[PDB]
């Protein structure tokens, strides 16, 4: 329906979500001089030493790696948040050159792509009931430059060729997401939403101010995969990210100085 193309893209999405036009909806530009640092955050909790990877599959949009969220394995935990939040799935944006792909911007600056671990507040039993709630969601972002490459993104990367069109998956186990972090967890933080459709305003949004370094070669891979399905007239899928979005009555805070 929704997508990214010259006649579905987000200046269409309104029509029929018309929360699109909200007053918590993400991505934002994170402007560093206005950003406040506030004492009171709490350094982050990133506990993903007992993550299991389960599967990884094309949506047609993205790509999703998909974690079991039975039980507490892989959480996010402290920072803004209250209570625990399990990880349920990662997914990126990114452009169709390296100028841009980032949702959120930094003093307008776009990165080449952007990282969401996504997770869910515990306190509401199951993910389709927290998305129905202000604080249901904590989505982890983190920016990707071009440069030297990340190791711990070359089995994602690898797999994606199995992968090329919408609806298809592979097996995707012991995949370690603490691979894909970048050292310091220095982060800014906002109430927003959503990126796609829904675009529910459920979300904690935690920005980390470092970015990752990848490859060019990394995402060149990321670009050959598919917005359509097998067979239907190639689509590359690049161009998957929503412009920033007015920040209306929201702050953002730092968590360092
Ligand atoms: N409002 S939307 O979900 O972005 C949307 N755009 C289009 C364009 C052509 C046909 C169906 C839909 S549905
Ligand atoms: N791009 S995001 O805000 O992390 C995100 N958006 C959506 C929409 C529907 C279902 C899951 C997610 S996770
Ligand atoms: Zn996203």
């Amino acid at each position: 329906h929704w997508g990214y193309g010259k006649h579905n893209g987000p200046e269409h999405w309104h029509k029929d979500f018309p929360i699109a036009k909200g007053e918590r909806q993400s991505p934002v530009d994170i402007d560093t001089h206005t950003a406040k640092y506030d004492p009171s955050l709490k350094p982050l909790s990133v506990s993903y030493d007992q993550a299991t990877s389960l599967r990884i599959l094309n949506n047609g949009h993205a790509f999703n790696v998909e974690f079991d969220d039975s039980q507490d394995k892989a959480v996010l935990k402290g920072g803004p948040l209250d209570g625990t939040y399990r990880l349920i799935q990662f997914h990126f944006h990114w452009g169709s050159l390296d100028g841009q792909g980032s949702e959120h911007t930094v003093d307008k600056k776009k990165y080449a792509a952007e990282l969401h671990l996504v997770h869910w507040n515990t306190k509401y039993g199951d993910y389709g009931k927290a998305v129905q709630q202000p604080d249901g969601l904590a989505v982890l972002g983190i920016f990707l430059k071009v440069g030297s490459a990340k190791p711990g993104l070359q089995k994602v990367v690898d797999v994606l060729d199995s992968i090329k069109t919408k609806g298809k998956s592979a097996d995707f186990t012991n995949f370690d997401p603490r691979g894909l972090l970048p050292e310091s967890l220095d982060y800014w933080t906002y109430p927003g939403s959503l990126t796609t459709p829904p675009l529910l305003e459920c979300v904690t949004w935690i920005v980390l101010k470092e970015p990752i370094s990848v490859s060019s070669e990394q995402v060149l891979k990321f670009r050959k995969l598919n917005f359509n399905g097998e067979g239907e007239p190639e689509e590359l899928m690049v161009d998957n990210w929503r412009p920033a979005q007015p920040l209306k009555n929201r702050q953002i805070k730092a968590s360092f100085k």
